[PDB]
């Protein structure tokens, strides 16, 4: 393995964000002029705020994946005070924003931003991962506006020994989470495809399907399936919506249960995709 990482071996540069619990920095690494982005968080406040298992968990899981959808994990170090992931930096930050500065997608768009989600839900399950907390603040672009997802402290990997389905911890975000974590107490695979139903609305719709001025109201609607469609909303992004916004975990495109992410694939509104692809393919353009 490489020498072991310290801080003094990097320079830091602007604070990309701050979380409730860690900061994320720019950082150029001396002997190799190699950017990162560095996640760094106070040992005190970890420990204060009962996250010790989520720092693990976000290095357990990262460490497991190796696709170009996801955000890479290079190296962790610590002091005395901090701990430190070494990531890549995802240089055009979250796809929240895009959304709130043009307001909708086109179809063309929607459909490989969709497509690239997809690869990625594909290659995360297929390893016995849920990420939990899928939503366009942890869909992340690179400097070629491909896809790098993040967040990875609420995944949870799946036991294949017990051939574990179910997880237990009460996890996500409220515009995003699925029925069965509200009224079942667990969450499964397919609850990331119900997050994905969530973000193909919103990507065109403007708004997440499930909204209000708090989270009770939020998960009244969503266990109830309360939503709308707006009147323009593209046929066939609509009724792929339809096969994932549904309150069976086992009847969702995509999911096991309903023989995988073949037939999400072949949904004719991917018609046009060619899947192999993808993260070599020139995106196109957001307006
Ligand atoms: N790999 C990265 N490249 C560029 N920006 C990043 C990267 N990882 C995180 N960020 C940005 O850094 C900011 C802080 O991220 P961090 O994980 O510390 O908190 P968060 O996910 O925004 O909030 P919370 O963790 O409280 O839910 C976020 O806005 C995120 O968009
Ligand atoms: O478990 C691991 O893979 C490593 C191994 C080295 C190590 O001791 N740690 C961190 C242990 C730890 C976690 C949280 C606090 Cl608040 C304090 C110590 C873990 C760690 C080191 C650096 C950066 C992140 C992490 Cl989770
Ligand atoms: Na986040
Ligand atoms: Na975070
Ligand atoms: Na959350």
């Amino acid at each position: 393995q490489p020498r072991k990482k310290r801080p003094e071996d990097f320079k830091f540069g602007k604070i990309l964000g701050e979380g409730s619990f860690s900061t994320v920095v720019l950082a150029r690494e001396l002997a190799t002029s190699r950017e990162y982005a560095i996640k760094i968080l106070e040992k005190r406040h970890i420990i204060k705020e009962n996250k010790v298992p989520y720092v693990t968990r976000e290095r357990d899981v990262m460490s497991r994946l190796d696709h170009p959808f996801f955000v890479k994990l290079y190296f962790t170090f610590q002091d005395d005070e901090k701990l430190y992931f070494g990531l890549s930096y995802a240089k055009n930050g979250e796809l929240l924003k895009y959304i709130r500065k043009i307001g909708s997608f086109d179809e063309t768009c929607t459909r490989f931003y969709t497509a690239e989600i997809v690869s990625a839900l594909e290659y995360l399950h297929g390893k016995g991962i849920i990420h939990r907390d899928l939503k366009p603040e942890n869909i992340l672009l690179n400097e070629d506006m491909h896809i790098q997802i993040t967040d990875f402290g609420t995944a949870k990997v799946l036991s294949p020994e017990s051939k574990q389905a179910r997880a237990n911890s009460f996890v996500g975000t409220a515009q995003y989470v699925s029925p069965e974590l509200l009224t079942e107490k667990s969450a499964c695979k397919s609850s990331d495809l119900w997050a994905l139903g969530c973000i193909i609305y919103q990507l065109v719709a403007g708004l997440p399907p499930f909204r209000a001025g708090n989270e009770g109201l939020i998960f009244a609607k969503i266990i109830k399936l309360e939503y709308d469609f707006p009147e323009k909303f593209f046929p066939k992004a609509r009724d792929l919506v339809e096969k994932l916004l549904v309150l069976d975990a086992t009847k969702r495109l995509g999911c096991e249960e309903m023989e995988g992410y073949g037939p999400l694939k072949a949904h004719p509104f991917f018609e046009s995709v060619t899947w192999e692809n993808l993260h070599q393919q020139t995106p196109p353009k957001l307006t």
